């Protein structure tokens, strides 16, 4: 159990390292996805990205049990299969006590290893789609207040 930065820490705005294929399939590597999944799942989030526990590496987790499959996605590549975007509220652990709706591309394409090395590719639309696009953000240092275009449609979660 990690503790999850907030939004004002520096390290949240780093463009994170890939991950090094020597730690792929590593003891290191899957103590740190462990750790990832008992602090997401402790703090009840549907996603975690390796640098809002302050590791800067490309690698994510996410499930939802408009369910979504437990995914260790490293190194990703993302691209939008058409121009429909959608909107949708998205909150944050890194942003607690708040949400707000964002625009994100409906389907996406997305890319990547899992974590002994094989490779992920997956299109996917709606949800999914929107947490692989809000996970991703994270290792491009992206907070989703950065990505809000109607600021009439955010706020503190009680609230709304
Ligand atoms: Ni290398
Ligand atoms: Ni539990
Ligand atoms: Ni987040």
């Amino acid at each position: 159990i990690r503790e999850i930065l907030k939004m004002g820490d520096e390290r949240l705005l780093r463009i994170a390292q890939p991950v090094p294929s020597e730690l792929l399939g590593s003891e290191e590597l899957q103590r740190l996805i462990d750790d990832m999944f008992e602090t997401m799942h402790h703090v009840g989030g549907v996603g975690l990205a390796a640098p809002q526990i302050g590791v800067d590496l490309q690698l994510v987790i996410f499930g939802f049990e408009p369910a979504v499959p437990p995914t260790i996605l490293l190194n990703p590549r993302i691209t939008p299969l058409d121009d429909e975007m959608e909107e949708g509220w998205e909150g944050c652990l890194s942003v607690p006590g708040l949400r707000g709706a964002v625009s994100r591309h409906r389907r996406i394409r997305y890319q990547g290893l899992d974590p002994q090395g094989q490779p992920i590719d997956r299109s996917v639309e709606g949800f999914h789609a929107r947490v692989v696009q809000h996970e991703c953000d994270h290792l491009i240092g992206r907070l989703y207040p950065s990505r809000i275009t109607d600021f009439s449609k955010f706020g503190f979660t009680e609230v709304l």
